[PDB]
């Protein structure tokens, strides 16, 4: 197994994946790693084996139809990983925690998001269709760009944005386009 967190890339307190050389500290993977479960399998590998089990499910697909699906238990799962691959970005601690808005020439916005708020409505299954862990997730980075206005610090909501789309086409294997 690596020594390091797949996630924050650091070294500490690290659970190891059994079926891949991944390792995590316990509160990085999502779902936090599973007090027991013999031999145990991270993320990356449930989801490479959903795809394994039905190789369909890569053909590509309508966002608007992924958006629609309600959250069973495979599509509950896709949001989870889709939110883990944004916290392995760096930038995404600027997205984290709960935010303060209090810039001359701005107002915050009406209904602030942060990724740890995003995490805690997946854990407590607060969403029941795909679109509103999406909505969610695309309202931290709209809320940025429209505080932020002019300041170059706009860029770092573009930049994760980015990453979040790319990620969300691959997971749900959205239909490629130009
Ligand atoms: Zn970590
Ligand atoms: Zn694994
Ligand atoms: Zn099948």
């Amino acid at each position: 197994n690596s020594n390091i967190c797949e996630v924050c890339n650091k070294w500490g307190r690290l659970f190891c994946c059994d079926t891949c050389p991944r390792s995590f500290h316990e509160h990085c993977h999502i779902p936090s790693v599973e007090a027991n479960k013999n031999p145990w399998s991270c993320i990356f590998c449930r989801i490479k084996t959903i795809q394994e089990r039905c190789p369909e499910s890569q053909s590509g697909h309508q966002e608007s139809e992924v958006l629609m699906r309600q959250m069973l238990p495979e599509e509950q799962l896709k949001c989870e990983f889709l939110l883990l691959k944004v916290y392995c970005d760096s930038k995404s601690c600027f997205f984290a925690s709960e935010p303060y808005y209090n810039r001359e020439g701005s107002q915050g916005p009406q209904k602030p998001m942060w990724l740890n708020k995003v995490k805690t409505s997946l854990n407590e299954q607060m969403y029941t269709r795909v679109e509103g862990f999406v909505q969610d997730m695309r309202l931290i980075f709209h809320n940025h760009k429209e505080f932020y206005r002019e300041d170059k610090f706009t860029r770092l909501g573009i930049q994760v944005q980015d990453i979040f789309e790319k990620n969300f086409r691959n997971i749900f294997a959205i239909q490629e386009t130009s």
